[PDB]
């Protein structure tokens, strides 16, 4: 047993994918309640959870897992594994990362960074796939392996929300509040800093297996070796470029374009002579045409809010989130009740069970709650889905299927009413054949499950 | 001496380019006062000026000019010249590919084809001057086309355009119909229309036979249509401006910069979105009762409103001035601007040798910008550049943007030169530190053709 | 369980040389026919049938059950990995839904009449990979495969010819094949695949036969073939294909532009000006001209073209082909013993919070040979020397870029000896190098890359 | 008048464009016979023609012409005009427009002036080059060089084109040298600059006077220096850029291999399975006799390639490239009078007059000139490429062709092959009258054809 294997068996038994995302996150920070965490701590404060349980994460990832993937899997330096010694010197021999070369670099003082553990570990995959569903943002991970008595990286801050889960050994972390207003919730990663750049840490602790450390983007952090032992931790990262400003970036051009098409005031010609009083050379001119020009800009910018296509941009963001998502991890029930667990197979020179079909009696809901998004584009409707994504980020292009207007209302019904079962024959389409057709298309793609297995 | 010829001779005597762009525009719409035209009619009303003077434009452009350019210049179908006819409500284009010889052009004319010259300012020094001075009081590029229509025919279907149009009737006559924007969306239209049918149109707001000397103006979005009757041909020149010179176009450039500035400088724009906003935002949720939607939409409007504060208005103005400089026709110099500038220097080869090689600028030399609408200072990434117009081609965008770096020690003297046209300043009185820097700026600008001197060097 | 295939695979594991095991595996492929006879008389010349009289011959290579398992456990895609098609009354249909090919979809297609073809079984099957990887080594050319599964009472494909050499291994069920001599001189050893033909424009088959599990059918590029499933049984075969664009012409296509350039640089006759007026008697409008200057001109073309042979960089072009071949190659399959004697097998592992068995290096006394004989090639380009290798290639064709490492002139002569002396062990101290550091660094480099094994495990 | 104005007046009355190209080249090198020149000197020997007539080129180009073009045309530094002094060569080009004030001031400071495209701005240089290209079979370019008094001359070097220097004004001491090694004979590329130590005795040393001509093959080193304290002006005519037996072959051989592969099975046979065992740089000293056989076979096959060479198609491609490189033709008074360009159609008093006489079957025709068009087979169709819309600026225009339909091919071939014989349109080898008139009219309208009497 282990608290991790225990929460996973529980996850396997929770019917809603939405609820199992909430449960897993609750586990991640236990005993702190998530509502308190998100309202008071998320994006505001560094958080230490002292677990008092070295066993908490057992089974998530281990140095033994890393050793195994080095030999059994096609781990490449640069692409998958960084080896670094500390200024920062990257000792990446080009090519395959063999145990021989990796472990040799480690004995010589290099830290090992696995860039994509979810690509090679079914457990990390499941972990990130369920968690992405309650962030609404891609969730990545790196695993870090630090040898005994090695110098630590320079202090710096990142552009993502970080959760560090201490897996093996011990490490002394120092984290710092943003040092100036500009660095609070920073837009981009920092350069490396000198000790003399830093204030006092807001948080300093020796992390032990099972512990958790969270800090927002813009919080400087630094870590060093302890007690003559090694260190392994997994870092979980989210909220890359998931800002009110990023939403605004997409909204604005569309809003100006809408205001122009729909309001004459936006289509009126500039003054013939605004170049006489606007421009850097005129920055302290006391010309009242300049004051009037400025006001008119502010008035029009302000009115643009009425023209903001918020819903269409929400949908484009949802489309990109689908494209960024890890593919889903099916429960045993979900598998059994879907195309994936359907007993059609080759058996003694022939297939068996071919012909199993949906009927109007079949009861139906989406496989999971975070696998699909209906998006209207250039007059047409497309259901984008995650079920064919690779465990490698953007390895695949975005996948969709066209949803026809006769079946649009049924689709929104399915998306809106998970995990409630609905009869195929109760789907709001104009025809029986449109009901079956939508149901079959979705089931075949792996987007749907049936209340009982087919035939 | 035609009125066109008198105003040009008059222009030659006006020292300020700013003042002569005003004077030509005044002449163009005479007797209507420009102040009245601009406050009430510009972008609002179709406008007819009945000149009462068949000679008003004599010398600007004529069918003979067209004829000789066809035989003496490399005039190409498609690129330079269109042949078109609009028979029975249907538009057709009859450009045989390649060079447009008189033989081919005049034969298409006899077959009922209108001929349209796309860039008369490339082939005519007077259309060039005309546009080059007018562009200076529009603050916007001024283009033109010439239309030659054979008797008893129409070249073009009814449509509206995306520019401000002034038609000058040059020869013969033509019956024009111009229509109010037919719906609020077509008012000051953003793009040119498709060809319409008669069925699409209401009653013209203006219907008139144009005669030589007459002017017709109408805003973008006004549908128009023109017809040769009696038994006479027509020739007109259409002057176009204000392409994409809209407040919206200004906003289009300003907003991405504003958002970026807002994000660098104010944490509210850097806060994370909600983890669950996709549950209540998006097309499938427009019906939603969910109070979180109302809050979300409010936040959008608040933040959008705050962008005003972050809008780099002066920088985008400077960027649009750069583009305008890139768009401009090169200047037409008056006799005395020539005589006083590098252009009218007597240095020449004569009898096996260069003569009159002796002249340089001194601290005593008095100096101002060659003209007032030929150059613009712009700050690009910690550097300073003077963009100018004097080497632009008469052909639109043939030349790439032209500039020269102005160094920090020269910046204030440059701003002064620009800000004080047409006031002569002594080179030695120039606000630099060094005698060297004062003289260096002056020689650079002079040699480049941006600067004139009080007396010939 | 035992099968002739499993038996030969075990035999291969005991042959030290990779060259000898490629020879042995190909010998098994066509047994009892001797290879020498096959290559001298049949290869590129005649369709060949091997009646095996042994339904178990291939057992262990690939099966429909294997295909089922790869469809369910692997991300097999329609179009890119798998085609579903039916050849009906003479005309081709292609029924690929887009996206993932699940067992549910694949088998429904199969029951509705569709043949299935898997385009790169070697990506998903370890045994097909090994089979192909050793075979490539004695073809000197990439060996690919497809797997074809045909439902009872059906044909998958119209009659056509191909642009590769085909060995068809009948794996399950039976199939009636017809193969035809090239119909016209132009189609012999054809350069491109034909369009689909009608039965009407074919002659008489040169070979017509029901294939049975264990049989092999070989025929050259340009031979039309057609295959019918009968008697309510299905068919499964794997087609092995090689010799794509591996032609004397292809070699010439690369040698000639280089030779003209060399001729121009080195010989003034190729730098002399053309006649000022050759366009008066040369060109399509002059094909019937009686001008003698036309005759002189064409004689001159012929004379100069013939001289180009003396200027042909034949070796540099051979090396560019070996490079491309290294790039097309499947990664190698190591024998138990090769693993044990290479970087891949040293006992460095993570045990109880630390690495164990770390550091056992190479001495001047350690004995050494190339890991296998068809995994690297030394290529000089632009005044530098590179060792292109195979061991980091993926089993997906061209998924990875060409991989190399630089060899410095101080190491060149030793590299040649290692490439040239396989599988004879050479002591590191014997490597023909200036220094002793140069002997160790080279040896260490190759070993660390997986290009070299040691007589005794380090 | 002058010898140049005389030969130009003469050209005006020679009816054949071919015969005028020949006549002008005779003039260029008079009293040297063209036959002797091409037979024994061209590409073999430096040639001096001491003319004894300072007046010989008067009318071609002058410094006074340079001066008006600096004022009346939009001449640009870099693009049209270089100013340099010599090392090495120091370029003193200001960027942008080359005004009289800037060019003359650079000259007076000791810079030489090089005009790159005189044919673009001089009508008589245009004619000179346009007629001369027609008997070279190769683009004829020119530059004009103005050298101030007492200026240090350029470094010795050789070029990759055939050069004729025409001394226009003043005087210049030229030294020219035989190619110094086999590899420099008829060199493929221009050399770097040499030092005086690298050279020996000039094969040709002379002070050029106005009217003189100096010719030397590509590969001959040359240098010039100031004389007698006077300025110098000369025009250099260049041709035969990349017009070599090797350049022809370069185009022939890829297509020959391709054809041999399509047409003969020997080229379609597989390489040996193990050639890599004895071919390649590792094996240059292999004793294996399989290497000997492999070699012989390459030579044997390379030798058969000559039977497959599409000589004619490559001829036509080089001809199409020459058509594209060519200057537009200069029409005689008669050629203009008898063609579309000479039709009297004009605007007079509000109307076109003299409009549209038509070609009939009775009209006698021939091609406008002999080197203005080429009939080329491309992708199963026929195109007539032509020169008459080319710019006086090199490649300013793309290739111009008109499609010629199979029904009109014989008649087009006849017209191209019978210049300057007149033929009745009715006697054109077409199956119908429409096709005869259709072709003639098409050619006439493009400016490709003249009529025996004006229409
Ligand atoms: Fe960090
Ligand atoms: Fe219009
Ligand atoms: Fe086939
Ligand atoms: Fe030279």
């Amino acid at each position: 047993s282990s608290p991790l294997r225990r929460v996973l068996a529980e996850l396997n038994r929770i019917p809603s994918s939405r609820r199992r995302a909430a449960r897993l996150f609750e586990w991640l920070i236990a005993p702190m309640p998530p509502d308190h965490f998100y309202r008071r701590l998320w994006e505001r404060e560094a958080v230490l959870v002292r677990r008092q349980d070295h066993t908490y994460y057992q089974g998530l990832f281990s140095t033994a897992d890393l050793d195994s993937m080095l030999r059994n899997e096609e781990v490449q330096f640069g692409q998958h594994l960084d080896a670094a010694r500390y200024r920062r010197e990257t000792l990446n021999p080009p090519g395959r990362a063999l145990p021989a070369a990796a472990w040799s670099l480690y004995q010589a003082g290099c830290s090992l960074r696995l860039l994509c553990p979810q690509a090679f570990s079914t457990t990390v995959w499941q972990f990130l796939a369920v968690l992405q569903e309650q962030f609404g943002s891609m969730a990545g991970s790196n695993v870090y392996l630090t040898p005994p008595n090695s110098q630590g990286f320079a202090p710096h801050y990142d552009d993502i929300e970080a959760f560090v889960l201490q897996l093996e050994g011990r490490k002394l972390w120092r984290v710092y509040r943003p040092r100036a207003p500009t660095e609070e919730l920073a837009l981009t990663s920092s350069p490396n800093f000198s000790q003399d750049d830093l204030g006092e840490p807001v948080l300093q602790t020796v992390l032990e297996p099972g512990d958790l450390l969270y800090f927002p983007r813009g919080f400087i952090h630094q870590a060093e070796c302890q007690d003559g032992v090694h260190s392994l931790h997994l870092t979980l990262s989210t909220y890359q470029r998931n800002t009110w400003g990023d939403f605004l970036e997409a909204i604005l051009p569309l809003a100006v374009q809408a205001a122009m098409e729909e309001n004459v005031e936006f289509r009126r010609g500039l003054p013939r002579d605004f170049m006489d009083y606007m421009g850097a050379q005129h920055s302290d001119s006391k010309d009242p045409r300049r004051t009037a020009f400025m006001e008119k800009v502010r008035v029009l910018v302000a009115r643009l809010g009425h023209f903001a296509p918020v819903d269409a941009v929400a949908d484009q963001r949802a489309k990109d989130f689908i494209h960024d998502s890890l593919p889903p991890v099916l429960t045993d029930r979900e598998r059994a009740l879907s195309v994936y667990g359907l007993p059609i197979r080759w058996e003694a020179g022939e297939p068996v069970n071919v012909g199993a079909q949906l009927t109007t009696e079949t009861e139906v809901h989406m496989l999971q709650d975070g696998i699909a998004r209906l998006v209207g584009e250039g007059g047409h409707l497309f259901l984008y889905y995650t079920v064919e994504n690779s465990r490698v980020y953007h390895l695949e292009e975005p996948k969709c299927l066209e949803i026809y207007p006769q079946q649009a209302d049924a689709m929104e019904l399915l998306l809106g009413s998970y995990p409630e079962f609905v009869r195929v024959g109760d789907l709001p389409c104009d025809s029986v054949e449109d009901q079956l057709s939508l149901a079959t298309t979705l089931y075949d793609k792996g987007l749907l499950l049936t209340k009982m297995p087919l035939a």
